């Protein structure tokens, strides 16, 4: 069941890369 | 309470989708 | 040591709903 | 593999720090 969490903490890092990324262009937009 | 991590997990990624979401709003609003 | 994983799951839906927060105020300003 | 995890979620905390700072940045440039 360790697999299965796994697979989730990263998916949960994807998206946090994501979302930074947004944050940076929106970011880079306004300046 | 190796179930209980990932229900809480599960709860994080649909913030993070949310949080996701918000952010595409915020670049449409804006550029 | 699952309670000292839970501290940390708490604190991370903790900074969830922070970052949604801020991400609803800068909604809300930009409209 | 418990330590892993806390391993993860201490670098998912991080990363929700640094789009925090985002949020405050893209606040200060905006209103």
């Amino acid at each position: 069941r360790m697999k299965q969490i796994e697979d989730k903490l990263e998916e949960i890092l994807s998206k946090l890369y994501h979302i930074e990324n947004e944050g940076a262009r929106i970011k880079k937009l306004l300046g």
